[PDB]
This record gives structure tokens, sequence and C-alpha cells, in this order.
């Protein structure tokens, strides 16, 4: 028998990030994993800005960057018949087009990077243990029972062969795409990788229309006597040929992610195809949504109803990414159609298409233009979906509305990020300075606590926040941004992005979402802080 | 539970043993009492032998990405305090151009500064990935040995349960108060407050007797921590975590008892001068693992394991005595300033004014101070010979009849390459498809390798016979023009000390076990007898 | 270079030049595509020569 | 320093100036005999002596 506050079943990105955050917040956790090691395979490698912002908040962004390939080396996607064959063209993937890159820089202090899951996992798992989480591998969750005060789970130890029980206040189901935890909580659902080595002496990612195969990276992956590798390369005048692995995926999202004291996250609540690099990133963001809420509830600073916001905020995103990843698959077949090929052409059919594509006729021109259109429409799955990645819009009892209408989106909300300071949107990034060194708005906030941002004519917020803090027993850090202060609006970018007057305030949750906005520091405005915070905390 | 090897401890020694044993196809269970890898500032100087090991197993590039390269380690400063007067500087970690050349010539690898805080998780994750079972919050309580194996009792600090593990061997990698070594009855001979802090202010030695300062975040070596003031030393700038290390200087005279092998701090406990501890501990593991693997696979006799004590015990004594002796180089600095070992602020102020005296007496003091500062270098990068000049004598090294050539220059300060059996294979650059590759990169990977040139082609057939007969892999590399590996710079011919048709047999740990002068019939016939002798067969 | 340094042109010279790290690989061959006889460390590129430099 | 180049041709057993003669020299330089090892060593020695220039 063991006892903990939270039992975390699974030590992939979702579980390991939950353990790390809970341990940083002073909460006792036990994280288990069935297997001997972290994940070995080529799996994820695209890390998006929201994940990198989370790592930045907890102090792991610089270690992530030292293991990763920066964004400048991710842009060249090549569409071809094979590596040696004819190139159809290229596309600027991962926001490498100058305009896309500007939109990227404006959105976040962080950037895309290429960091194999193979490295990402042990980095976060070692951090969880260092910060205080108990971590135990070769240990399998078999089931649990729940009562009025907690949960009791049965675990099988694969080193000793012993079974034992663990008693917890809450269980996190971070146990992947066939989650037993989710099955036991009764959650409702709706909806070949080949490593090899070779010297390819004679861009960053190749899409081969052979229907579609992918090739990247001495060591290579494409997606046992594997002369699929020939064909893709495609010659046989060069010669390894394994390890080989498979992923069966059945597209489904949990409609609800919570049942009593059980919270599921990650692939356990969203299972989808890998198009867009959304899985690991969304899974880490699920953890970041939940952990601070658990910590407040366990410390008695919030009522248990604060936990209802997890489902209300993260379930819509589960459905969104599943549908989006699926839709992005449909953008590849039109490439074959533009060449006047069927989805699985013969060698003779392909050969004819290549000659036809170079024809000096009007028919040839029509095909070249159609091919370019089709290739351009794949970018939604390969870096174009910046809006999908960033445009979270939360509606829950952990976001206190300010009475303003939803302004919607000026441009397409899938392709383009739109900054907003309305409650329910992520705090916008802009550069300020601290001692003449650039610092992001995001660097003022987070660290497991609420933060209130204002300017010099909003000095009354400091005292108002101290009262609410004292009264509710919760930390509220106040930052008064302006000339001569600790943090300075050196570029004028804060006044430009805040959408409110200098004396207004933004209350920012530990996960960086705006929970309350006030237009000014009038007595009526100031009195609302205490009512918003009580409402957010269910008190 | 049952495993081939139980590894008690997951520091550098244990984690490296687990990684190597897993890479060799051996089942192991590595345990650690605590929840995490080591949190503290502890080791940070990684030497070339350790970096070579990481290179052999494919972790050198990951280590380098986490580390600070050698170009940022050289500036050691001797002073009264950070804001006070500087006595002078010394080129530490082989940063002087001549020391740097000697360093480059010795190895494909380089010093780097890599905190143990990052080193440990990198190796522990690799061990699990490659097949080791790894289990933290698990404590070794004791064991009993019989003629077929060992049975250990473990306490699980998650479940509170005790259970037993059955193994063929136990590795005691359990640190400076090793319970394993105490239970194996090993005989021993031979006779710091670290303060982290943050402040807005490469290495400072403060003669205040001596304090060190390095690195927003700083370490020097809880409101009484205005020791930090004094060292900085002002208080016009605005104090934990604090930690202690007791070390009692001791080395194990023997490192093995029956089926128990101890390694690392468990067999060599010493002061931190010279950055020898972690490095020596990783090298103990690299000596043992391939031997254990051959024995467990039935390709070597159990007597191969006797060479672990014969090769590694002399190193244990050597580093303990060396680290201690380097401490004695600091007090002469106070003596050159004509100060007592703990001077007052007034006495030191007077020493500083005398040190600038425009007389012949002042010039004598300036020269004496320089001489004393220069003699500290043996503990701060000067001991390249100590780091690299391993000379093994054992049944796992087959002598070639030649006398020991000794050392032309001082064997502590200077590395001397040798290809005589019992010395480390020398590094030189060859090419493979016009890309530079080290001699070391031809060898290792858990197996024996035989190196020769084009007139030594007969070695290929001889090695095949021995390999087939003994059931062991022997990779043969024929170095020359038109071959897979080419002597593009001529450096192999220059370093090998034998004719082109001679051969060097290199062990999995990169030590030379056999050398042949030529490929005559008498020379070729010796291979099989050397390999049998090395394997105890 | 010492002369250029004395008169204040060394940094301009360096901005126009290729540094010493890119001068060492001298290759002896029958032709560029043919067989290579071997290489030599030119312009003090051997580590000992570089130290002396 | 000019006089250090001709010993390279001599180590290959070539005269100072045909394509056939050179082709033979490259095959002999890979010869597995003790004579081939002598030629490889002589060639290296000759190449090394050009470093003065
Ligand atoms: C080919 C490919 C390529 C990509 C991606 C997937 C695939 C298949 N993804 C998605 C990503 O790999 C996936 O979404 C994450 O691994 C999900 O992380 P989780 O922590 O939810 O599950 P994960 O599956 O990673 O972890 C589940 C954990 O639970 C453990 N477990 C299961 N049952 C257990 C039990 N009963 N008891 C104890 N432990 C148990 C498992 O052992 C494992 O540790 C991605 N994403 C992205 O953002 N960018 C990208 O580029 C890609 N690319
Ligand atoms: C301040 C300072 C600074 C330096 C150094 C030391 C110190 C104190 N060193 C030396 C270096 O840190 C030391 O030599 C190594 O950590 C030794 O590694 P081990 O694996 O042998 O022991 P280590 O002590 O690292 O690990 C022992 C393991 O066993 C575990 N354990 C103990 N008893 C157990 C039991 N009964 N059951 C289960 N687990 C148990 C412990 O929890 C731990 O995992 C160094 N070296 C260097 O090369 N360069 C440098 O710069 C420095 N600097």
């Amino acid at each position: 028998s063991a006892e903990t506050d939270v039992l975390i079943v699974g030590a992939g990105p979702a579980g390991a990030m939950s353990a790390t955050l809970l341990a940083s917040l002073g909460i006792r956790s036990l994280m288990i994993n069935r297997w001997r090691s972290t994940s070995p395979g080529p799996r994820s490698h695209i890390i998006n800005q929201r994940t990198m912002e989370i790592l930045r908040d907890i102090g792991l962004e610089e270690s992530a960057k030292s293991l990763a390939v920066p964004k400048e080396y991710m842009g060249e996607h090549v569409y071809a018949t094979s590596l040696a064959g004819e190139e159809f063209g290229r596309i600027p993937a991962w926001a490498s087009h100058p305009q896309a890159h500007a939109e990227h820089e404006l959105a976040s202090p962080s950037r895309y990077c290429d960091l194999p899951q193979l490295y990402f996992e042990p980095m976060v798992v070692s951090e969880a243990a260092l910060r205080g989480a108990d971590v135990r591998f070769l240990t399998e969750y078999l089931g649990h029972v729940e009562d009025q005060d907690g949960v009791t789970a049965r675990l099988l130890d694969h080193v000793s062969g012993a079974e034992y029980e663990v008693r917890a206040k809450y269980i996190i189901g971070a146990d992947g795409a066939h989650s037993l935890v989710a099955q036991n909580a009764g959650l409702p659902f709706e909806g070949i990788n080949i490593e090899f080595s070779a010297d390819l002496s004679s861009g960053d990612m190749y899409w081969m229309f052979r229907g579609v195969a992918a090739l990247r990276m001495n060591k290579w992956i494409c997606v046992e006597e594997k002369k699929i590798i020939h064909e893709i390369i495609g010659t046989d005048e060069i010669p390894e040929v394994g390890p080989i692995s498979t992923w069966t995926i059945n597209q489904q999202y949990a409609v609800r992610n919570t049942s009593g004291r059980v919270f599921c996250m990650g692939d356990a609540v969203h299972r989808h195809t890998p198009m867009g690099g959304l899985g690991l990133n969304t899974s880490v963001q699920d953890a970041y949504n939940l952990a601070w809420k658990l910590a407040l509830v366990l410390k008695g600073q919030a009522a248990p109803t604060l936990l209802d916001s997890y489902d209300a905020e993260r379930s819509p995103v589960a459905k969104q990414i599943v549908e989006r990843a699926f839709k992005s698959l449909s953008t590849f077949p039109p490439v074959f159609e533009a060449l006047s090929l069927p989805p699985a052409p013969t060698e003779s059919e392909m050969a004819e298409a290549l000659v036809r594509l170079k024809d000096a006729s009007e028919e040839g021109a029509k095909r070249r233009a159609a091919l370019r259109k089709a290739m351009d429409a794949t970018i939604i799955g390969l870096g174009g979906g910046h809006g999908v990645e960033l445009n979270q819009r939360y509606v829950s009892r952990a976001v206190f509305p300010d009475g303003t209408p939803d302004p919607g989106f000026v441009r397409d909300q899938e392709f383009f990020y739109q900054a907003s300071t309305r409650p329910g949107a992520h705090l916008p990034h802009v550069w300020l300075t601290e001692n003449q060194r650039r610092i992001s708005t995001l660097d003022l906030c987070g660290k497991g606590r609420f933060t209130l941002l204002t300017g010099l004519s909003g000095a009354a917020w400091k005292h108002e926040a101290e009262q609410v803090s004292q009264s509710l027993g919760i930390e509220l850090k106040v930052c008064v941004i302006g000339p001569g202060q600790e943090f300075v609006d050196t570029y004028g970018e804060y006044a430009k992005i805040s959408e409110i007057g200098e004396s207004g305030a933004l209350l920012v949750r530990p996960d960086m979402f705006i929970a309350f906005r006030a237009k000014d520091a009038s007595r009526e405005g100031l009195e609302q802080l205490n009512v918003a915070v009580k409402s957010i905390l269910g008190r």
C-alpha cells in the first residue's frame, strides 16, 4: 500500500508534463509506466510554440533548444516521384515563407523546433523526478475503484511480480490511445515506419508520389527483405533495412474527459492521424490546463468545481484536432489528379504524366498550374495551420466574461492566429524590457500563480489585488508596466496590444489564459476583481 | 526477480555499467535508493577518456550539446576576493597553446564542462532504452553468495515491500560509503561546504584558507551565508541551497570478492582536486562490462574477471594519492606572500602593498608568488599523464617480449603514446571515404579488433580461424590505399611502432592486448595463443 | 599581419581574407577525380605546428 | 624548396615526366608485397619533405 495526492497513469508527454507541473506546485504524485524505458521510436518531432512556451515557463526551453533543430532547417518540403527522380516542386513548410515567419514571430516568444520525442520524453521525465514526483517504470495500472473521499488503484510490478494498491485523491489517465483508464471511467467517444541507413550522396522532408510516402533525415526514416526503400530512394545502386514499426490509429475523440475523480488527457482523449504535428503538442497543453487547477483544489484555495473547467476548455480542442488532422489527409490525392493520374498509378501512367507535365501546350500549362495549386493546398497540414495551433477560445466558469461581444476572426481562424485580450483568450505576447533586456509579457506571468497586469495610472490595482489575495488566501502577483518601473513598455507594443486604457487590467491564469479584463481603475472596475476571482475559484 | 547482473547504484559508474551491459546483450537490474538522479552541483570536469567512452557508445554528440566546450574553461583567477586585487591567472584545463596541442594529439575527444546534474540522466535513459531494467526508490539491504550466484534483499520505498533478486554477479557502484564493499569485506588503505546563490556580479580561487567561486546563478566552496560577502566581497549587492561533503581518503586494495565487483567511489574516495573521480569511475565500468559479457556468454572463462582487480586497483590508489598531493599546492601561495595560513584583513592588505613594492625585494615576492601559483596547475589541467597513461599488467594482456620503454618526460604531466600491450590504443586520424575517422572509431563496439596494413593481408584469414574456433568476433581492419580505411596523412605508420605487416589486437575497452611485429608464420601462429590466453581458454 | 596590426589595418585584412582553419588540407594526386596519394598538413595546421604559430 | 617535388616521382619509380607509366605506378603503390610497403613509405617521406615550402 502507497498513498499520494495524484496517481498519473502513463509517462509520455501528457503524464510526464503533469508530473513535472504538479511537483513544481508542491503536489505529491506517483507517475507510472508499464514499459522499461521512455518511447524509443521515431514518433513525434514537430514542437509548436505553445509547447515551447510551457517549457519556457518551467525553465526547460533552453535545454529543449540545445537538443533540437531550429526552424531555419525545417522549411524545405519537396514533392517528387522519388529521391533520384523528377521533382514536382517545393513548398515552404513550418512557416518558413517570410510572411508566415513574421506571423510566427509576432505570436510568441517561442518558435517551432524539430525535437524528436525520443529526447523530449527523458528530458521531462528526469525533471519530474528532480522536482519531487515519484516515478516508477515497469509498473502497470490494472484498475481502480472510486469512493466519496478518493480512489484506490491496483498496480502490477513487473520487476518483483507483486501487486499492490495505491490510494490517491485523483487519477490522471495519460495512458495513450487504448486508455484502460478512459474505458474504466466510461468516457464516451465519437468520430509502417521504416528506419534504415545509407549514403544518399547522390531538402528537409520528401513527399513521394509513387499513394504517398514520406522520407526524412547516415540514419533515415520513411513512412524485412523493405526494398520499399528502393523505389522511394529510388534506385538499387546503393544499399541497412530495419527497425520496422506500425501504428494502427482509429480516429476518435472523447466527448467528455472527466468522470468524478478521474481526468483523462492526451491520446487517451484524442486519437488521430499525425498530419499537422498536433498530438504531442495538444497533449502537453491538456496537462498545463489541469495541473494548476488540481493544485488549488488540493490546497483548499479553490472549490472542486474549478475542475469542471477542464472538460469545458479541453474537450472542444480534442474534437477540433481530430477533425483537422483527418481533413488535412484529403489534401494529398488532388496532387495525383492534377497530374491526370489515379490515386495508385502504374509505372507507365506516371511516366506519361511526367512527359505531359513538360508539354509546351496550353494543356501542359493547365497541368503545371493545377499541380502548383494542389501542392499549395497541402500546407495546412505542414505549418500553415497557425490558427488551429494558437486560437484557443475558452468558455467555462474559470473565465469571467467582461460583457463584451465575441469579436470573431478577421481572417480564416485555422490559418491565422488572432491575438485577443478578451477573457478566454491566451495572453498576447509582446516585448517589454526589464533593465533594458527584452522580456515577453508571458515571462511576467505563469509560475503556477495568477498575475495582474496594468500601467502606471492603474496603480490602485496593487492594493485591490493585495486585499483579494489576503481575503482568499491566494497569490496574486501584480505588475505595473511603465517608464521607471521594473517592466517597461519600451517599444509601445503593450499599449498597442492590450485593447484597454492604461489604467485597465488583465488577470492572467497560471496557464496564461486571460480570466478577467477591466477597462479602467474606477471604483466600479476595482470592485469587480474580487467577484471575478471568487467566481473563478468556485467560492 | 532474476537477472544476470544486479547493479547497486545509478551514479556514473552504475549507469555506465548498465548501458554497456545492455548494449552487449546482458540482462541487468540497476537500482537507486533515491527518487531522482543527483541534484547537486558536484562533478563538472569530463576528461578525454570519458568522452571517448561516450563516443564509442554514440553519446558524445549529446554530451557536447549539453556541455561548455574547452575554450571557455581556461581562465583561472587567483585573488583576495572578486572585487579585490587579482594576484594573477593561470591557463587551466590545457588552455595554454602547447598544452592544447598535447591535448588534441592524444585523443579525438576534448575536455568539457558538463555538470553531473545532466550527465546522470543522459546515461540512465540510455541504459533503459538499450535494455537495462532501471528501478529507483529501491534500496539494497544485503546479499548472500553461493557457488552458482548471489541473492540480494531489496527494500521498495514506494510499496514498502521487501523482495529478493537472484543474479549471477553484483556490481557495487554504491558510492563512498558502499554497503556492498563492506559486505564483500574489501580491504582499504590510506588515512567542504558548497553554497549556491544568485546575484548580479571562468574560476576564482580566493585566498581569504582557500575558497572557490564559479558560474545569475553561482556556487562557492543560512544567514551565516554572508560567507558569500567576503568572497564577492562586498555587501553593496544583494543565499541557498547549502550542502556538505565529508570525504575520508581511502582506496580499496582489492575491488573484487567472488561474484561481487565494486567500482567508482566505492573503491576510491578522495578530495575533488583534478576532476578524476567521475572520470575514473566511468572507466572502471568500461573495463568490467565487456569481461562480464564474455564470461556470461561462455566465450571466456571466469578467470578473465581477475584482470578487473589487476588493472583497476592500481588506478584507484594512484588517483587517491594524486588528488591528496594536489591540495598541498595551495598553502605555498600564502607563504610566498609572507602570510600565515589564516591572515587578518590588515595582514593581507600589507601583503598586497608589499607585492607592488618597486624594490628588488618586491621583485622577489612577485617571482615567488608566480612560482607558487604555477605549481597549482597539476590539480587544474596539468595532469594529462595521470589522466591517460594507464599501463595494464594482467592475464588479459599478452606481452610481446619487449621491455617497458618507460616515459621520456614526467609521466604525471605528460601523456606518452604507446602501442605495447597494456597501453591504450593511440589516436591518429585516418580517412573513410575521404572523411576523417580516428583509429579509435575502428575499434570498440563490444568486440575485439585487429589492425594492420596491406602487407599484413594474411591477418584476415588467421583472424577468421581464431574467431571460428573460439566462437568470438574478431573484426579485422586492413588500413591502406584503396581500402575501406586509408592512412591518408601517414599518421598510422608513424604511430604504430611496427612494420606495415604487423598487427595490433585491440580489446573492447580500447586497450592493446597483443602486438605482432610482422606477418611471418611464427607471428601469425601467436594470435591464437594470445587470444586463448586473454580469454582464459 | 603584425605590421597591419601596428598601423590599424589588421581587422580590415581579416574581413577580406580566409582564416587559417581553411588553409590546411594539401592533397597530392594524379588529378582531381583520380586517386589520392595522400595529404599533408599545410600552413601550420598540424596541432603542434599550430601551437608554435 | 623546388627540389623537394621530384623525389615524389622517384618514390613512385617514375621518371620526371606517360599516362601508361603513371597507371602502372598506382597499381604498384597498392601491391601487397614488402616492396609495395617500401614504396608506400618512400612516397610518404617524399610528400612530408615538401612541407618546408
Ligand atoms: C508517426 C507519428 C508521428 C507523430 C505523432 C504520432 C505518430 C504515430 N504525434 C503524436 C504523438 O506521438 C502522441 O500524440 C503523443 O505520444 C501522445 O502522448 P500521451 O502522453 O498522451 O501518450 P503516449 O502514448 O505517448 O503515452 C502513454 C503512456 O502510458 C503508458 N501506459 C499505457 N497503459 C498503461 C498502464 N495500464 N499502466 C501503466 N502505464 C501505461 C505507456 O506505456 C506510455 O508511457 C506527433 N505530435 C506532435 O505534436 N508532433 C509531431 O510531429 C507528431 N508526429
Ligand atoms: C564537490 C565535488 C566536485 C567534484 C566531484 C565530487 C564532489 C564531491 N567529483 C567526483 C564524482 O562526483 C564522484 O567520483 C562520482 O559521483 C562517483 O560516482 P559513483 O557512480 O561511483 O558514485 P555515486 O556516489 O555518484 O552514486 C552511488 C549511487 O548508489 C546509490 N546508493 C547508495 N547506497 C545504495 C543502496 N544501499 N541501495 C541502492 N542504491 C544505493 C546512490 O543513491 C547513488 O545512485 C568530480 N569528478 C570528476 O571527474 N570531475 C569533477 O569536476 C568532479 N567534481
